[PDB]
């Protein structure tokens, strides 16, 4: 699923990402948007062999199971494939953990270099909220 702008925002809110962990609601927009394109079904390997999934391009490195990361862990307890859901139940919950996992949002790499310090709340800007 591509979701809309303020569509994904909705979304987010509804599984109560905005201000988790302190980060409002347009950090986890632009983050989305960086990451995935607003695209739920977003997959990027990596030079190390593991693959991002979903809307926040998470890692099977660390977060989730693909069955073909070496070494790798699953710290989210689900198959990498539930992060390319229409339903962003698991992409929330597992952003959740990542996000309290030490360096806060700096986990997104496209978060620090590209939303951090900027006007994140245009992310949001005119939606329904």
């Amino acid at each position: 699923k591509v979701f809309g702008r303020c569509e994904l925002a909705a979304a987010m809110k509804r599984h109560g990402l905005d201000n988790y962990r302190g980060y409002s609601l347009g950090n986890w927009v632009c983050a989305a948007k960086f990451e995935s394109n607003f695209n739920t079904q977003a997959t990027n390997r990596n030079t190390d062999g593991s693959t991002d999934y979903g809307i926040l391009q998470i890692n099977s490195r660390w977060w989730c199971n693909d069955g073909r990361t070496p070494g790798s862990r699953n710290l989210c307890n689900i198959p990498c494939s539930a992060l390319l859901s229409s339903d962003i139940t698991a992409s929330v919950n597992c952003a959740k953990k990542i996000v309290s996992d030490g360096n806060g949002m700096n986990a997104w790499v496209a978060w620090r270099n590209r939303c951090k310090g900027t006007d994140v709340q245009a992310w949001i800007r005119g939606c329904r909220l």
